[PDB]
């Protein structure tokens, strides 16, 4: 769920989720159309799509069993749902961190007035 | 997807969902576990679950087809991923709006240091 991919952002980036991420660019925030704006919103993007590649899971109730282990997120579950969403969340909390160089303040907000022309494809 | 459902929100409410709803509670922000706060919060949990009923379908991505005329939110779609999510949207915003009365600016950020009790469940 959120609160996790919270966590993992926080492990990944420093950040909070809810004070950056969570209203950036037009795939980060409330967003899901629109250019993306940068990398950090392509992370976004490409959770969007890992999302999409299993049939009749929850993304946001989907409260899954994981670690911090070395250093590392290890999705704890064996079924399909649970492992596959944290996996997605690994995934793009790890992508985030890797893209806090871009990090972009102006694009806190972008969604309000912008995210307008065609959105990106998986 | 979000953005149409941030533009639910500002026609119902008038409020931008990123400068609210976005970060309250346990369920309307970046939570999806703990309790649901008040009748905001289970605004948003209902939704959670309201998405979770369709299958074969990706909510962040879904873009669908809506107009907003004369009081009333149709959705216009008859594929069935993008219909649903659409009806989704369109129960939550309107739940949202007939509970303003209530929103309290508090739960703003309450997920950080909240929502580690047993969850809502659908």
């Amino acid at each position: 769920n959120l609160f996790q991919f919270g966590d993992m952002i926080l492990q990944k980036t420093g950040k909070e989720a809810v004070h950056s991420y969570a209203i950036y660019g037009c795939y980060c925030g409330w967003g899901g159309q629109g250019r993306a704006q940068d990398a950090t919103d392509r992370c976004c993007f490409a959770q969007d799509c890992c999302y999409g590649r299993n049939l009749v899971c929850n993304p946001k109730t989907a409260t899954y069993t994981y670690s911090f282990e070395n250093g590392d997120i290890v999705c704890g579950d064996n079924d399909l749902c649970l492992r596959a969403v944290c996996e997605c969340d690994r995934a793009a909390a790890i992508c985030l961190g890797e893209n806090v160089n871009t990090y972009d303040k102006n694009y806190e907000y972008y969604s309000i007035s912008h995210c307008t022309e065609e959105s990106e494809q998986c």
